[PDB]
Parts: C-alpha cells; structure tokens; sequence
C-alpha cells in the first residue's frame, strides 16, 4: 500500500536567527530513504537533504536532517531571509514515490531543465509535455515528472531510467506515457484522456541514484509547465 508522508505543521512562524524543526512522519518503515526539498516563494524547488541527513551541494550545515523508522525531522538554525520557503519531505523507498504536504516557514511581522507544452484542454483531451535538458550527460540519468496541484501538493507522476524503463503512479497508468530522446536530450510526457484532477504544474526533475537498486533523489527541478483541464 502507498506510504503516506505526514507533515503535521502547515506553517511555522519564526524570527531571524531562530531555530525551527519541521516534522515528517512516514506511515511505514522507509529505511532512512528520506529526501527534503525547499520551494522558494518564486516556486523554485531544490534538493536540500537526501538519505535522511546528507546535505545536497551548496546547503550549509545550519540545516540538519534527522530521523529513523517512521519519524523524521529537518532543523534549520540561524534562520535567514533566504530560508523563508516551503519544505517538503519525500520517501524514496517504494513506489509510488510520495511527498509530505509541505511546511511553510514565515517571518513574524550548468544544469538546466526547461518544460514546455502545457495548455488548457477539456476532459478527455491530450497534451504533450517536453523538457529540454542541458548541462549534463542526459542519457545516464533517470528523469521524472512531478506535478504540483492547485492545493500545493507535490505528486510524483512518472519516471524513466536512462535506458528507457518506465514507472508510473497508479492514478495516471494507461493515461500518460513518459519517454525520452537521448540524442536531443529531451524528456516527454504524452498525456491522453486527461481528467480535471490532472490540473497542475508539471515539473521535470533529474534523478540522482543514491543507493542501488533504485533509491533516488530529485537533484534538479525545472520551473514547470501548466496543464489545465476544465469542463
Ligand atoms: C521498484 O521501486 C522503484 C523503481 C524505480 C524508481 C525510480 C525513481 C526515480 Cl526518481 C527515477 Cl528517476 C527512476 Cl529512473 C526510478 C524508484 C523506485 Cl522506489
Ligand atoms: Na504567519
């Protein structure tokens, strides 16, 4: 069954210099295969921590990731203006990949992925999303689509290995097809028979293999392309 990730706090209110702790609970054991993402106010998503406690490139040791079993946390000390953002945890232990609903921090008082092809369609319509990749050896990396719903949740849609193996979340199976062109360095999502609940911003992400056989982090995110499905 699906692993539910729970972030009990939807927002925490803090002052500059404060220390804040964001909880993340898994509904079952995830073997410490927990990633944390930061989404800035402008929508940009970056990887923050992977494998519970390993800091991603560029992240200062003011951030500490902790936890085991089902109980995890992210602590940010010496809170800075640049930390005002929404933080999401994500388990990478079993499919479907699942995210917590996010915890916003509020104050009191190179590699490129570019998505295109979104649009507005009626239920039952079709769209082809594209993600142009540059700045890395595209054919060696797993790639994914992750959508952000109007309620601001992150939902994994599909992933494809460098060699073309594919994986989908159940609710899109048989309705979308992920594919890639390793000569043109483009990732695709063909969407058919669209449904209203598919309305979301679709982000393409690069997967970094953390531990075999298939524990990944999403180490780079595009800004997304919007899909709207309306009667
Ligand atoms: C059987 O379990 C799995 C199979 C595949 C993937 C998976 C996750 C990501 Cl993010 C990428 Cl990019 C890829 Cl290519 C595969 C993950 C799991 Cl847990
Ligand atoms: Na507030």
């Amino acid at each position: 069954m699906d692993i539910q990730m729970t972030q009990t706090a939807s927002s925490l209110s803090a002052s500059l210099g404060d220390r804040v702790t964001i909880s993340c609970r898994a509904s079952q054991y995830i073997n410490n295969y927990l990633n944390w993402y930061q989404q800035k106010p402008d929508g940009t998503v970056t990887l923050l921590i992977y494998y519970t406690s390993i800091l991603h490139s560029g992240v200062p040791s003011r951030f500490i990731g902790s936890g085991s079993g089902t109980d995890y946390s992210l602590t940010i000390s010496n809170l800075d203006q640049e930390d005002i953002a929404t933080y999401f945890c994500q388990q990478g232990y079993t499919l479907p990949l699942t995210f917590g609903a996010g915890t916003k921090l509020e104050l009191k008082r190179e590699v490129k992925l570019v998505e295109s092809g979104g649009g507005l369609v009626k239920p039952g319509g079709s769209l082809k999303l594209s993600c142009a990749a540059s700045g890395f050896t595209f054919s060696t990396y797993g790639m994914s689509w992750v959508r952000q719903t109007p309620e601001k949740r992150l939902e994994w849609v599909a992933s494809i290995s460098g060699g073309g193996d594919t994986y989908y979340t159940d609710i899109v199976k048989g309705r979308v097809t992920i594919s890639r062109d390793n000569d043109r360095n483009i990732l695709y999502l063909q969407m058919s028979s669209l449904r209203s609940e598919d309305t979301a911003m679709y982000h393409c992400t690069r997967g970094a293999l953390v531990r075999l056989p298939h524990y990944y982090s999403m180490d780079y995110w595009g800004q997304g392309t919007s899909v709207t499905v309306s009667s």
